Protein backbone atom coordinates (compact mmCIF):
# COMPACT_ATOMS: atom_id res chain seq x y z
CA UNK A 1 0.00 0.00 0.00
CA UNK A 2 1.11 3.60 -0.62
CA UNK A 3 0.00 7.03 0.54
CA UNK A 4 0.14 9.95 -1.92
CA UNK A 5 2.44 12.88 -1.26
CA UNK A 6 0.72 15.23 1.22
CA UNK A 7 -0.81 18.55 0.15
CA UNK A 8 1.80 21.25 -0.16
CA UNK A 9 2.40 23.55 2.78
CA UNK A 10 5.25 25.57 1.21
CA UNK A 11 5.53 27.23 -2.20
CA UNK A 12 7.88 30.20 -2.72
CA UNK A 13 6.18 30.88 -6.08
CA UNK A 14 2.87 31.56 -4.31
CA UNK A 15 2.14 35.13 -3.11
CA UNK A 16 1.38 35.33 0.60
CA UNK A 17 -0.34 37.63 3.10
CA UNK A 18 -0.89 37.91 6.85
CA UNK A 19 -4.38 39.39 7.27
CA UNK A 20 -6.45 39.87 10.42
CA UNK A 21 -8.89 37.23 9.14
CA UNK A 22 -6.08 34.71 8.63
CA UNK A 23 -4.76 35.45 12.13
CA UNK A 24 -8.25 34.69 13.46
CA UNK A 25 -8.36 31.45 11.47
CA UNK A 26 -5.21 30.33 13.31
CA UNK A 27 -5.68 31.83 16.78
CA UNK A 28 -9.42 31.09 17.12
CA UNK A 29 -10.64 28.62 14.51
CA UNK A 30 -7.77 26.16 14.17
CA UNK A 31 -6.90 26.31 17.86
CA UNK A 32 -10.50 25.58 18.91
CA UNK A 33 -10.81 22.56 16.66
CA UNK A 34 -7.28 21.28 17.32
CA UNK A 35 -7.76 20.98 21.09
CA UNK A 36 -11.10 19.16 20.82
CA UNK A 37 -11.40 15.55 22.02
CA UNK A 38 -12.42 14.54 18.48
CA UNK A 39 -9.56 16.31 16.67
CA UNK A 40 -7.13 13.38 16.52
CA UNK A 41 -8.24 11.68 13.24
CA UNK A 42 -8.01 15.08 11.50
CA UNK A 43 -4.63 16.25 12.84
CA UNK A 44 -2.61 14.72 9.96
CA UNK A 45 -3.24 13.36 6.45
CA UNK A 46 -5.27 10.15 6.34
CA UNK A 47 -2.72 7.33 6.53
CA UNK A 48 -4.31 4.75 4.26
CA UNK A 49 -1.52 2.26 4.93
CA UNK A 50 -1.71 2.32 8.73
CA UNK A 51 -5.53 2.38 8.72
CA UNK A 52 -5.82 -0.34 6.03
CA UNK A 53 -7.94 1.81 3.69
CA UNK A 54 -6.54 0.92 0.26
CA UNK A 55 -9.46 2.64 -1.50
CA UNK A 56 -9.23 5.95 0.40
CA UNK A 57 -7.17 7.81 -2.20
CA UNK A 58 -9.05 6.12 -5.01
CA UNK A 59 -12.17 7.93 -3.71
CA UNK A 60 -10.70 11.13 -2.23
CA UNK A 61 -8.76 13.14 -4.84
CA UNK A 62 -8.51 16.45 -2.94
CA UNK A 63 -7.29 15.37 0.51
CA UNK A 64 -7.13 17.87 3.34
CA UNK A 65 -6.52 17.73 7.08
CA UNK A 66 -5.90 20.06 10.00
CA UNK A 67 -2.20 19.23 10.18
CA UNK A 68 -1.86 20.62 6.67
CA UNK A 69 -4.05 23.63 7.53
CA UNK A 70 -2.02 24.30 10.69
CA UNK A 71 1.22 24.27 8.69
CA UNK A 72 -0.29 26.48 5.99
CA UNK A 73 -1.41 29.04 8.58
CA UNK A 74 1.84 28.96 10.58
CA UNK A 75 3.95 29.25 7.41
CA UNK A 76 1.76 32.00 5.88
CA UNK A 77 0.84 29.95 2.83
CA UNK A 78 -2.47 31.70 2.11
CA UNK A 79 -3.37 34.95 0.37
CA UNK A 80 -6.88 35.17 1.82
CA UNK A 81 -9.23 33.70 4.39
CA UNK A 82 -11.45 32.05 1.77
CA UNK A 83 -8.60 29.72 0.74
CA UNK A 84 -8.30 28.51 4.34
CA UNK A 85 -12.06 28.23 4.85
CA UNK A 86 -12.19 26.15 1.67
CA UNK A 87 -9.53 23.83 3.11
CA UNK A 88 -11.61 23.22 6.25
CA UNK A 89 -14.70 22.56 4.13
CA UNK A 90 -12.76 20.16 1.90
CA UNK A 91 -11.66 18.26 5.01
CA UNK A 92 -15.23 17.89 6.25
CA UNK A 93 -16.66 17.03 2.83
CA UNK A 94 -14.05 14.32 2.27
CA UNK A 95 -15.01 12.72 5.57
CA UNK A 96 -18.72 12.70 4.72
CA UNK A 97 -18.02 11.34 1.21
CA UNK A 98 -15.74 8.49 2.23
CA UNK A 99 -17.54 7.38 5.40
CA UNK A 100 -21.11 6.29 6.19
CA UNK A 101 -23.80 8.32 7.99
CA UNK A 102 -23.66 7.69 11.72
CA UNK A 103 -20.09 6.35 11.70
CA UNK A 104 -18.03 7.52 14.67
CA UNK A 105 -15.77 9.55 12.37
CA UNK A 106 -18.82 11.34 10.90
CA UNK A 107 -20.09 12.24 14.38
CA UNK A 108 -16.61 13.57 15.14
CA UNK A 109 -16.54 15.67 11.96
CA UNK A 110 -20.03 17.00 12.75
CA UNK A 111 -18.96 18.17 16.21
CA UNK A 112 -15.86 19.90 14.80
CA UNK A 113 -17.88 21.41 11.95
CA UNK A 114 -20.41 22.85 14.41
CA UNK A 115 -17.60 24.69 16.20
CA UNK A 116 -16.09 25.73 12.88
CA UNK A 117 -19.39 27.29 11.82
CA UNK A 118 -19.77 29.06 15.18
CA UNK A 119 -16.31 30.61 14.87
CA UNK A 120 -16.54 31.50 11.17
CA UNK A 121 -19.83 33.26 11.85
CA UNK A 122 -17.78 35.88 13.74
CA UNK A 123 -14.92 36.16 11.26
CA UNK A 124 -13.72 39.77 11.70
CA UNK A 125 -14.14 42.32 8.95
CA UNK A 126 -10.94 42.79 6.96
CA UNK A 127 -8.62 45.57 8.15
C1 LIG B 1 -10.80 11.86 8.74
O1 LIG B 1 -10.37 10.53 8.71
C2 LIG B 1 -11.07 9.68 7.86
O2 LIG B 1 -12.02 10.04 7.22
N1 LIG B 1 -10.58 8.33 7.80
C3 LIG B 1 -11.32 7.42 6.94
C4 LIG B 1 -11.94 6.25 7.70
S1 LIG B 1 -12.50 6.72 9.36
C5 LIG B 1 -11.01 6.74 10.44
C6 LIG B 1 -11.42 6.75 11.92
C7 LIG B 1 -12.68 6.24 12.39
C8 LIG B 1 -12.75 6.42 13.90
C9 LIG B 1 -11.55 7.04 14.37
S2 LIG B 1 -10.52 7.33 13.15
C10 LIG B 1 -10.00 7.89 10.20
C11 LIG B 1 -9.52 8.01 8.74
Amino acid sequence: SMNPPPPETSNPNKPKRQTNQLQYLLRVVLKTLWKHQFAWPFQQPVDAVKLNLPDYYKIIKTPMDMGTIKKRLENNYYWNAQECIQDFNTMFTNCYIYNKPGDDIVLMAEALEKLFLQKINELPTEE
